[PDB]
């Protein structure tokens, strides 16, 4: 429907999926469809995929092969669609949470039905939805003047590797990599191919799209 | 009580609660739910003998959660009806009789209704099954076929192959050990390299597994 907002949830489709979606059509004005992260790749480049203003990212199906497609169709196809996270476990860390830049809302692993329904609700009138502590972490972090949190899995690369990415995720050329660090523009060509693992890049605007969002000074 | 005793495999979340209530809410029953990798928990509870009817989620399952359930199954609700949920439409229906209590399957794109209509058909004691699921029952049962050999086992060597069958059949560790003219310490290491395949936790996970995996 034209009128009703285009929601899109990252989720299996099964009985319980079918269920949620059809719970939350019930109650709130909103038109939503489920795709799987395995597939999401696949509505990266779709001309409806543009049209989505609400992701519904079920963090129980969530896992961190999945997370560079996540990011490159966020900002291929809809980079302003607010994002909310369901099935969210109750202990999770704070900042983990910062990597998704729209972040509207989080329900959790336990919230139960009414609590869905009156947070969503209060999300479509463009309030958020998060938990005191969690506001006051926002806060904190922002407004002390930091911005991206810087993952794990950059942690883990070699130093050359760091180097070339940092220089990627700040819009560098190949060949401006290659002569910041003095190398053949080739070797960080040969580098780059490494690290699309694990960042989990299928190419390089993903990585590049990945290290925009997941390292920081 | 006056309500089934169901009891639903699956993660506990948004949906699943979502579930149960809709479940609930239409039908005679009282469904908790249990994830599987928690079942081993379970196994050995005063509560678990009560079950009366495992929903078992198919998209949630996997290999190594296998033994785990079969073990559950036996040790505490035997009698148990199973009833599947999530089926990919396109399964092989010999994979679907290891489930040796099955009473209805439900489909990944099946809607509530039909979630409704079979489970109150099964609730009276019917079956809910596709007509060639139904045959391919009859075909393999009538014409006295029994157990449907796993995969898992075709993977393991010849020897411990011969070693598990056996198990299955069960044969203490020495008369194994006599059978195969080997060291009763020899069965007993090869065992160990087994359990790992399988997942089994012991011995009794192991034998139990033979006997739903390994026939004929
Ligand atoms: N009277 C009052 N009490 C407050 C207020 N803020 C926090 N609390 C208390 O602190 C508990 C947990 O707050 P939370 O972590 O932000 O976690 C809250 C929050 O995440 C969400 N929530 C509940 N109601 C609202 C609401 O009206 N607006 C918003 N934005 N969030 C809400 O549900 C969670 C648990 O809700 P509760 O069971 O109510 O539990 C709340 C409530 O007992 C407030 O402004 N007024
Ligand atoms: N009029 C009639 N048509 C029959 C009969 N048996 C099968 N069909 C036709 O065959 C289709 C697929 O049969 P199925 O694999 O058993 O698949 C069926 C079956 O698994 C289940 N189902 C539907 N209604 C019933 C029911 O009344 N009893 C049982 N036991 N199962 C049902 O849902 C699946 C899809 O149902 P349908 O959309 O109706 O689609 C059914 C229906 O079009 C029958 O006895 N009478």
């Amino acid at each position: 429907d034209e009128n009703k907002l285009n929601v899109r949830m990252l989720s299996d489709v099964c009985m319980q999926s079918r269920l949620l979606k059809e719970a939350l059509e019930s109650k709130l004005p909103l038109a939503l469809e489920i795709t799987p992260f395995s597939e999401l790749w696949l509505e990266e480049n779709k001309p409806e995929s543009r049209s989505i203003q609400m992701l519904v990212i079920d963090y129980s199906r969530i896992s961190d092969d999945v997370l560079t497609d996540y990011s490159s169709f966020k900002h291929i196809s809809c980079p302003d669609a607010k994002e909310v996270i369901i099935n969210c476990p109750q202990d999770i860390e704070h900042k983990l949470l910062f990597k998704w830049n729209n972040l509207a809302g989080v329900f959790y692993i336990d919230d139960d039905m009414d609590t869905l329904i009156k947070g969503m609700s209060k999300i479509l009138q463009d309030e958020m939805w998060l938990t005191r502590k969690l506001a006051q972490e926002y806060i904190l972090h922002y407004r002390a003047g930091n911005s991206v949190v810087t993952s794990q899995m950059y942690a883990k690369l070699t130093k050359r590797e760091q180097q070339i990415i940092k220089l990627l995720g700040s819009g560098a050329s190949n060949i401006e990599i290659a002569d910041k660090l003095f190398v053949s523009e080739n070797t960080v060509k040969t580098h780059l191919h490494n690290v699309f693992k694990k960042i989990n890049a299928k190419n390089r605007l993903q990585a590049l799209i990945w290290a925009k969002n997941n390292i920081g000074i």
